[PDB]
């Protein structure tokens, strides 16, 4: 699709099974989601944003399918302010930027 | 143009009669901008992100270049390690997500 922008880009993501909402977000390295139950090992990391750290849980290698694409790569689960989809995984549903 | 996600989506920018490196980010709803002695009047405000909150400027009806894209609106002036430029601007120089 062509998503303008007076909104939000939000969009449904699966995850775990799981429906969500999560936002199209270029200006995140990484995938970012609120706390949940996740299957499979994880390991504890720091991630920075605008106003500081935040400790998460790194699960690597995760299914993702976000608006009927499928993506397979790196969620980082901790006390975000609302759900990113971040560039590692735009890129593998062939995101881009354009005007 | 056509921008993929690579890598950072970071263009240069035209405000105050200066020249520097923002992330086109589809994550931001405002314009946010490092800190800066821009003229005029302006109103506190609070954003949030990943981290925490941060106080900023809110300076309103501002003139910003975007790779040669005239654009003019709020922008929001703090401790950000980032220049990103928001929804606000974004639309306004036709930026759309595509996949
Ligand atoms: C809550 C939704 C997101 C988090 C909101 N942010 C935009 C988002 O793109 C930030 C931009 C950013 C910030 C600091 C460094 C680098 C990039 N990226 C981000 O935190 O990414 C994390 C995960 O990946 C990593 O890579 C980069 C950092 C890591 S914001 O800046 O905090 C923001 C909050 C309120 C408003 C108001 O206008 C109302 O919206 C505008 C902007």
């Amino acid at each position: 699709p062509q998503i303008t922008l007076w909104k939000r880009p939000l969009v449904t993501i699966k995850i775990g099974g799981q429906l969500k909402e999560a936002l199209l977000d270029t200006g995140a390295d990484d995938t970012v989601l609120e706390e949940m139950n996740l299957p499979g090992r994880w390991k504890p990391k720091m991630i920075g944003g605008i106003g500081g750290f935040i400790k998460v849980r790194q699960y690597d290698q995760i299914l993702i399918e976000i608006c009927g694409h499928k993506a397979i790569g790196t969620v980082l689960v901790g006390p975000t302010p609302v759900n990113v989809i971040g560039r590692n995984l735009l890129t593998q549903i062939g995101c881009t930027l354009n005007f």
